[PDB]
DNA sequence: CCTCACTAGCGCCCCCTGCTGGC
DNA sequence: GCCAGCAGGGGGCGCTAGTGAGG
């Protein structure tokens, strides 16, 4: 009906094509009055003000005081209350509570390592791992833990925990 | 018919927390 | 003990199909 002169994508109304072309290029007309961001549509600008400026969180959790801006988050929050596991893995028996978390799990079966350190060019599976690598291996005078019993230095908190559970038996 | 708003809904990515197990 | 893999509970954005309201 209304195709895109850049890709084969098609839409039914003109406003959709107008927004689709406003994504191929940076032409975000809905500008935020309280910060320096902009968006192609209004709905994208609405929530940006409710995330950062007005903190308007409509979706409430009936079990706790949690509140989310989008319903997608609450549906995910409530899963940890009921233990749901809707997203099943196709290659193993792991199930998730968030479609993107399942995408991260697949890096176990594929061996993919997208993130690499910008200093030593060492690669990792998760963006948090890399951030830790830079802290422990490329930062100067980093604070380190200390066992108050045996007087041994440990750099990571988790290592101190397992030190107490193994050597000192909690 | 045609706009333009509002609402659900998928997707993307990152954070921080905390553990495991090879070296 | 160091190191990287790896799962939980979260925040903020990219983009679009569905509904009506008013030209
Ligand atoms: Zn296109
Ligand atoms: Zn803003
Ligand atoms: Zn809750
Ligand atoms: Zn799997
Ligand atoms: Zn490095
Ligand atoms: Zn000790």
């Amino acid at each position: 009906t209304h195709k895109c002169h850049l890709c084969g994508r098609a839409f039914r109304t003109v406003t959709l094509l107008r927004n689709h072309l406003n994504t191929h290029t940076g032409t975000r007309p809905h500008k935020c009055p309280d910060c320096d961001m902009a968006f192609v549509t209004s709905g994208e600008l609405v929530r940006h003000r409710r995330y950062k400026h007005t903190h308007e969180k409509p979706f409430k959790c009936s079990m706790c005081d949690y509140a989310s801006v989008e319903v997608s988050k609450l549906k995910r929050h409530i899963r940890s209350h009921t233990g749901e596991r809707p997203f099943q893995c196709s290659l193993c028996s792991y199930a998730s509570r968030d479609t993107y978390k399942l995408k991260r799990h697949m890096r176990t079966h594929s061996g993919e390592k997208p993130y690499e350190c910008y200093i030593c060019h060492a690669r990792f599976t998760q963006s948090g791992t890399m951030k830790m690598h830079i802290l422990q291996k490329h930062t100067e005078n980093v604070a380190k833990f200390h066992c108050p019993h045996c007087d041994t230095v440990i750099a990571r908190k988790s290592d101190l925990g397992v030190h107490l559970r193994k050597q000192h038996s909690y």
